[PDB]
């Protein structure tokens, strides 16, 4: 048989995934890749006549958007509920997180002692004036981070924090996380906020970046470090809902988690799968157990928050 996967991941990342599953089960896995928004806009337009069986997309913000658009169908999977922690999957069973990333603090260890660091909020402290760099607010990772900050600390507090962030900027917000991390390495930025897998990707290509850039896991005293996911769900109008579900259940297994998460320097979502050494080297940390669907529920508030704060 054959299944169709609409994927917002890097095309090279799913190619080994499709091959390993065809070798194990004989099922052909066709991958159609596009950006998350356009891909979901495609799935919504195709309706009942769609050829897609599985949607794989990035960030709980987008997974919540796809669920609100009605393009996913809830599935009852004992395998997925056991392999995937509850905070990393949709409460109404429409999607399941399969890799974990952290959005957290990075710093220049030649200029910043980790004892000076603690929380996202404390980055608004005036001691950071002229030392902070951020990636643009026009991005789902930052929308999702601020969405959880609103849920954890309230709207008024978060308004003050993000306004404090902007007042502390050493440079204009960067267009992507890798550019931010490189500007820390260049010495322009002393502290920043980014996704961990870009750091693993950057150290893989330029190992010397570690001299000027280290990771700090934020909010260890409170709720924990913000984590987010890439995840999958069965397309509502799939012609093969049973085989679509079997593929997603396989992705949560040990062997597939290594292929799915390790190659992109992300954490496995399955906690019985130990992270790849390059990732495990950064250390253990407490992660927030807020359900990551809150990243979507509070997305509009986060957008409004960053806009009122002058966070470009
Ligand atoms: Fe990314």
């Amino acid at each position: 048989n054959e299944i169709v996967v609409y994927s917002a991941r890097a095309d090279e990342l799913l190619k080994p995934i499709a091959e390993a599953y065809q070798q194990k089960t004989g099922t052909k896995v066709t991958v159609v890749s596009d950006k998350a928004g356009p891909l979901m806009e495609r799935l919504k337009a195709e309706g009942k006549n769609t050829q897609a069986d599985v949607l794989i997309t990035v960030d709980g913000g987008n997974l919540w958007q796809a669920t609100q658009a009605g393009v996913l169908r809830p599935i009852n999977s004992s395998v997925l509920k056991s392999n995937i922690p509850s905070h990393l999957r949709d409460p109404k069973n429409h999607w399941f997180g399969l890799s974990v990333r952290a959005r957290t603090i990075f710093y220049n260890p030649n200029k910043v002692n980790p004892s000076e660091l603690s929380t996202y909020a404390d980055l608004a402290d005036p001691k950071w004036k002229g030392r902070l760099c951020l990636r643009t607010s026009n991005n789902v990772y930052n929308q999702s981070l601020v969405a959880t900050m609103i849920a954890n600390h309230g709207q008024a507090t978060t308004d003050r924090v993000v306004k404090g962030w902007v007042a502390n900027l050493a440079a204009a917000p960067f267009a992507n996380d890798t550019a931010l991390l490189e500007a820390i390495d260049a010495g322009r930025c002393d502290v920043g906020i980014a996704n961990t897998y870009y750091y693993g990707r950057l150290l893989n290509s330029k190992p010397q970046v570690a001299n000027n850039v280290k990771v700090f896991f934020a909010n260890q005293a409170g709720k924990g470090t913000h984590v987010n996911v890439s995840g999958a769900g069965v397309v509502k109008h799939s012609d093969n809902p049973a085989e679509a579900q079997k593929f997603i259940e396989w992705l949560s297994s040990n062997e597939a988690q290594r292929l799915y998460a390790d190659r992109n320097f992300e954490y496995p979502a399955n906690i019985q799968v130990t992270p790849t050494p390059a990732v495990a080297r950064w250390g253990r940390f407490k992660q927030d157990f807020i359900n990551v669907s809150v990243a979507g529920q509070n997305q509009q508030k986060a957008i409004m928050t960053m806009k009122r704060a002058g966070y470009k």
